[PDB]
C-alpha cells in the first residue's frame, strides 16, 4: 500500500525528471555539502551554480527514473536494487547514511512539488526505509557494514 500511496503522487515527478532531479540534487548539496564531494564530477562547483547546471539535473533525472522503476515494482525489486548496491558500494564508494539524506530531501521536494500529503510523506519514508535497508544488507554481503 505504501508504494501505491507514493505512486499516486509520482505524476509531477515523471512529468519532469530533469527539473525535479535537479531540485533534489541541488537541495542535497546545499543542505548536506559533504554529499557533493562524493560526486567527483560535481565536487567543487560553487553552490550558487548548481541549480542551473544541466549535467547535475541530468544525473538527478537518472536517479529519479531508477527510483520510479523501483516504485513501479512495489517491493519485488532484487534485479534492480542489488546492482545499485554493488555500484554504490564498490564503484562510487557511498556510505550508506547518505541514502537517508537524499530520501529526506525527496520527501520535502514531493511535499512541495508533487502534492504528497502527510500520509504520503510517511508512506515515502517507509518505502525509502525498505530500499535503504536492502541496500545496507547488500553492502554487508560485499563487506561494507
Ligand atoms: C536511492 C537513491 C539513489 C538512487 C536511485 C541512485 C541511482 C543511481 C544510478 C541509477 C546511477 C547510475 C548507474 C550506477 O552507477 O549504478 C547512479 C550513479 C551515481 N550515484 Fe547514485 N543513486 C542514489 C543515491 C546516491 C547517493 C546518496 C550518492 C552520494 C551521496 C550517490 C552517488 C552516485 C555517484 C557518485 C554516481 C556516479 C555518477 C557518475 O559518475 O556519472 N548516489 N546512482
Amino acid at each position: 500500500a505504501d508504494f501505491d500511496a507514493v505512486l499516486k503522487c509520482w505524476g509531477p515527478v515523471e512529468a519532469d525528471y530533469t527539473t525535479i532531479g535537479g531540485l533534489v540534487l541541488t537541495r542535497l548539496f546545499k543542505e548536506h555539502p559533504e554529499t557533493q564531494k562524493l560526486f567527483p564530477k560535481f565536487a567543487g562547483i560553487a553552490q550558487a551554480d548548481i541549480a542551473g547546471n544541466a549535467a547535475v539535473s541530468a544525473h538527478g533525472a537518472t536517479v529519479l527514473k531508477k527510483l520510479g522503476e523501483l516504485l513501479k515494482a512495489k517491493g519485488s525489486h532484487a534485479a534492480i536494487l542489488k546492482p545499485l548496491a554493488n555500484s554504490h558500494a564498490t564503484k562510487h564508494k557511498i556510505p550508506i547514511n547518505n541514502f537517508k539524506l537524499i530520501s529526506e530531501v525527496l520527501v520535502k521536494v514531493m511535499q512541495e512539488k508533487a502534492g504528497l500529503d502527510a500520509g504520503g510523506q510517511t508512506a515515502l519514508r517507509n518505502v525509502m526505509g525498505i530500499i535503504i535497508a536492502d541496500l545496507e544488507a547488500n553492502y554487508k554481503e560485499l563487506g561494507f557494514s
